[PDB]
């Protein structure tokens, strides 16, 4: 059953709720942003409004082929009313399309959900400031000290840097990048327009690019795998067996596999410098895990919400076990009586 922390009290709203069948009194079903774990549900046979930035709207319409008539896109940034609500779509700098949600109850309560985010104080300047909220539903899928990682500026230097560096020493390397899902979309277009390529990939992931409002896309990505050297491939096959296996269906045009896996967090973070990551290599074939994120880390998180304020706050990731959700209102409450609210 649809539980609560999808649920926006003092309307019929709920949030990234679509596998539950029809939600007992639910007379708008927000979308976040395009994300499996969060569209799980949606298909052409949806027959309720769905409400979600332009971009979620395109990725709705062409990949999942929902009815365009359910389909109701907001501009960002713009004082909208849906069933007698205001509300506002805000950036979350999380992957594209991606927005949190600023409703303004009947009553006078303010709600704040981030959907899934990546906290920058370039978020203090948004129409947040302009109002006090009462409650926020956080993002939480990294609250906790140990997770740090560096900014996505440091990580994409590194990444154009390897990539330059080896395919100069090597004009016969392939470079090879996994995804996914929609986002990060920086670590292999900019990793391509170092080398002058375009990116190659499935037809498939070419049309989920193409509904991204991308600036300038036709010219940095194609379906021709030959003409390009920044090839693209599933997540799961960026592993020594799948690569060997691509590499071989290249037909000896290529000698050389590097490999980059953006991973959310891992344990080398705490330890390790971005200066300092390495591969792991066999043969002729060579894979980076680079920490590219996007969702907050513990310090950006605790940044937002102290300069927020809010009353009360309520988790959205991490909530399955009593020792997480224990933990999570452990640093809350410090974050409060550290900041005086
Ligand atoms: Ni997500």
């Amino acid at each position: 059953t649809c539980p609560f922390y999808k649920k926006i009290p003092g309307t019929g709203f709920t949030v990234d709720a679509f596998q539950y069948g029809v939600v007992e009194g639910c007379t708008a079903y927000f979308l976040t942003h395009f994300h499996s774990d969060h569209y799980a549900g949606l298909s052409k046979h949806f027959t309720f409004p769905v409400y979600c930035s332009e971009i979620t709207g395109n990725l709705l319409k062409n990949k999942l082929h929902v009815q365009e008539q359910y389909i109701h896109p907001l501009p960002l940034d713009t004082e909208c009313i849906v069933n007698g609500v205001k509300v506002v779509l805000l950036d979350a700098n999380h992957c594209p399309g991606a927005v949190m949600i600023l409703f303004y109850l009947p009553n006078g309560t303010v709600i704040l959900h981030t959907g899934d985010f990546r906290a920058d104080p370039s978020m203090e300047r948004s129409l947040l400031a302009d109002q006090k909220v009462h409650m926020l539903y956080l993002d939480t899928t990294y609250c906790s000290p140990e997770y740090t990682f560096p900014s996505q500026q440091e990580v994409i230097r590194f990444a154009i840097n390897t990539a330059f560096e080896a395919v100069t020493l090597n004009p016969h390397a392939l470079v090879v990048c996994g995804t996914y899902s929609i986002g990060k979309e920086k670590v292999f277009l900019a990793i391509a327009d170092v080398l002058g390529s375009k990116v190659g990939m499935s037809q498939e992931k070419y049309k989920t690019l193409q509904c991204l409002n991308i600036p300038e896309i036709n010219s940095l990505i194609t379906t021709d795998m030959c003409s390009s050297l920044v090839h693209l491939l599933p997540m799961m096959q960026i592993n020594f067996k799948g690569l060997q296996s691509h590499l071989k269906k290249c037909g000896g045009k290529y000698n050389q596999i590097l490999a980059f896996r953006p991973t959310g967090w891992t344990h080398s973070n705490k330890f390790t410098r971005i200066a300092d990551v390495i591969p792991q290599t066999k043969g002729n074939i060579s894979i980076y895990g680079i920490p590219y994120s996007e969702h907050s880390s513990y310090l950006e998180m605790k940044r937002f919400v102290q300069w927020l304020k809010p009353q009360k706050i309520i988790p959205t990731v991490n909530v399955g076990t009593w020792k997480s959700r224990s933990t999570m209102e452990k640093y809350f409450r410090e974050w409060k009586l550290e900041a005086g609210y």
